[PDB]
């Protein structure tokens, strides 16, 4: 099964393609996984040069598939199951008071590498807002990821809220609404479980461009 390609250490290739009020950007990405650990490592770059909007409102668009799913949870594991042909990730994503972006991505096996390949559009920003005017603090915190099967499709869907911590000491929400459909045949869809997800930015001091790096820890758990 799917699930059997995650057994090792994998290389992770992420592209993103970015408009945010007009604003056009690209971030490549590079790393690996180990979802017997639920791990993550990477390294992003803004490859057209500054980053126009925070690196933490991206983190939850640039692989779910590296989640750590016990024992007792694999037969509710979408994101593998799905693979190696992959899956087709949507989300609108509504930062409380400023604009949404909406994406669509495909995650999917090319050969050995899992690659994450994205179109992201953002609107209805204010050009001195928390999002573009960078007023977001270069770090991230833990969040609940629930997953339900979708009743009208093969599919999941997926819904939280991103806790954004503000430089001024607010918190700016950023809610996710989020669907996931195969590529290839149907798969058998899960109960509804939350993936507990951890998330930690820095820098690479000997890195002149624009760059995150970014390791996750995320594992299953069922409800409650």
């Amino acid at each position: 099964k799917g699930e059997e390609l995650f057994t090792g250490v994998v290389p992770i290739l992420v592209e993103l393609d970015g408009d945010v009020n007009g604003h056009k950007f690209s971030v490549s990405g590079e790393g690996e996984g180990d979802a017997t650990y639920g791990k993550l490592t990477l390294k992003f770059i803004c490859t057209t040069g500054k980053l126009p909007v925070p690196w933490p409102t991206l983190v939850t668009t640039l692989v779910q598939c590296f989640s750590r799913y016990p024992d007792h949870m694999k037969q509710h594991d979408f994101f593998k199951s799905a693979m190696p042909e992959g899956y087709v990730q949507e989300r609108t994503i509504f930062f409380k008071d400023d604009g949404n972006y909406k994406t669509r991505a495909e995650v999917k096996f090319e050969g050995d590498t899992l690659v994450n390949r994205i179109e992201l559009k953002g609107i209805d920003f204010k050009e001195d807002g928390n999002i573009l005017g960078h007023k977001l603090e270069y770090n991230y915190n833990s969040h609940n990821v629930y997953i339900m099967a979708d009743k009208q499709k093969n599919g999941i869907k997926v819904n939280f809220k991103i806790r954004h911590n503000i430089e001024d000491g607010s918190v700016q929400l950023a809610d996710h609404y989020q669907q996931n459909t195969p590529i290839g045949g149907p798969v058998l869809l899960p109960d509804n479980h939350y993936l507990s997800t951890q998330s930690a930015l820095s820098k690479d001091p000997n890195e002149k461009r624009d760059h995150m790096v970014l390791l996750e820890f995320v594992t299953a758990a069922g409800i409650t």
